[PDB]
């Protein structure tokens, strides 16, 4: 059970789809000359408290360096931003 990219395209799939009923059309946006990682991202926060827990401790600079990004300027301001805008929004829509 070689686990590779199949469920992250099946979780865009989802999330493209859903959003594209309402008119917005997903776009993922680059970051460091990189894909802006959803799926772990999103599990990411969670383990962290949600997502307060996350802004409170201010372990969102985890949550980025996990996924590959080198000590640039301030990433995580736009991890924050990335995810809760489209991604975040998401779970809220339908446990809303």
């Amino acid at each position: 059970g070689p686990l590779g990219s199949r469920v992250r395209l099946d979780f865009l799939d989802q999330l493209a789809k859903f959003w594209e009923l309402q008119g917005s059309t997903l776009k993922i946006p680059v970051v460091e000359r990189k894909i802006l990682d959803l799926y772990a991202l999103s599990k990411i926060v969670a383990s962290k408290g949600g997502f307060e827990m996350v802004t409170k401790e201010k372990k969102w600079s985890k949550v980025g360096s996990r996924l590959g990004y080198l000590p640039g300027k301030g990433t995580g301001s736009l991890l924050k931003s990335h995810y809760e805008r489209i991604l975040y929004p998401y779970e809220l829509f339908q446990s809303g």
